[PDB]
């Protein structure tokens, strides 16, 4: 039947249309949040080099400023995080509907609005990973930051705490 | 009362112990874990570096082998993380257990035994965040393969339609 193929594609160039548009809508969302994650990255990392850099105590003001900074740093740096992961996963659904649409757009035969349709999402993915890499860059400097801290704040325990064992053993030991 | 405080400390004294040792254990496993998920990675990022060495298409059997393996190691590379994630979640009872018996240590008057708890809690987490972030080292790498990857295809791609279009367009158009 002419008509009725016509039909099927004209309905799954419908499809096509509005899961383009919706995948598109969601992937620059996606892609914002993430943006506003890394940056929320950015931030705690320079906090956690500041208060490694007045480590060893001294300063206890600017340390426990520092310090409660970053507790509401982290904060934001969660809520932020939660937002793009609601945002990732509206993003595989629309990812989904694409996908399915161009595999329809292909069993009725509208194996070009298919093809077109599989390099759009092709592309779109390429997008999403690009941005996701800077984020994941921007962890790989957060964390090496927080493993510096923890290195300089065990150190600094140790010493602290060797020499209140030393004292206690002079104390008659 | 003197014996009552004895008792108490006696008592928490067998939860710190126990504790620690479980929290060792878990450590060890969740290292082990994360370091199996690692080796997958690297051994997954090879492999698109191959694919896309070979990208353009010409060999398509090579091409079509290594695609073929690198679906197999994306689910051994899955498992693996799987595995991770569970022993983390076990991982993450257990530190909750010590720092709750580094706490309860505390409140007895067992200050010692408490602060020698939250050191080795300390020393625990730097270790399992530096391995943590050689996983995530990894991660990059792999990362950037499959975005040079992707970045090859869908050129490879628009080369191949443009042709294909361009074929068509003269067919009469």
């Amino acid at each position: 039947s002419l008509s009725s193929e016509a039909l099927m594609r004209r309905a799954v160039s419908l499809v096509t249309d509005s899961t383009s548009t919706f995948l598109s809508q969601t992937t620059y969302a996606l892609i914002e949040a993430i943006t506003e994650y890394t940056k929320a990255v950015y931030t705690l990392t320079s906090l956690y080099r500041q208060y490694t850099s007045l480590l060893g105590k001294m300063n206890s003001e600017e340390e426990d400023e520092v310090w409660q900074v970053i507790i509401g740093a982290r904060a934001e740096m969660t809520s932020k995080h939660q937002e793009y992961l609601k945002l990732e996963t509206t993003w595989m659904t629309a990812v989904g509907l694409s996908e399915m649409a161009a595999e329809a757009a292909y069993q009725t035969g509208a194996d070009q609005a298919s093809i077109t349709a599989r390099n759009h999402i092709q592309l779109v993915k390429l997008q999403v990973e690009e941005v996701h890499q800077l984020s994941r860059k921007a962890e790989t400097k957060l964390a090496e930051a927080q493993i510096e801290e923890l290195k300089q704040k065990t150190q600094e325990e140790g010493e602290e705490r060797a020499e209140s064992e030393q004292e206690a053993y002079l104390r008659e030991d």
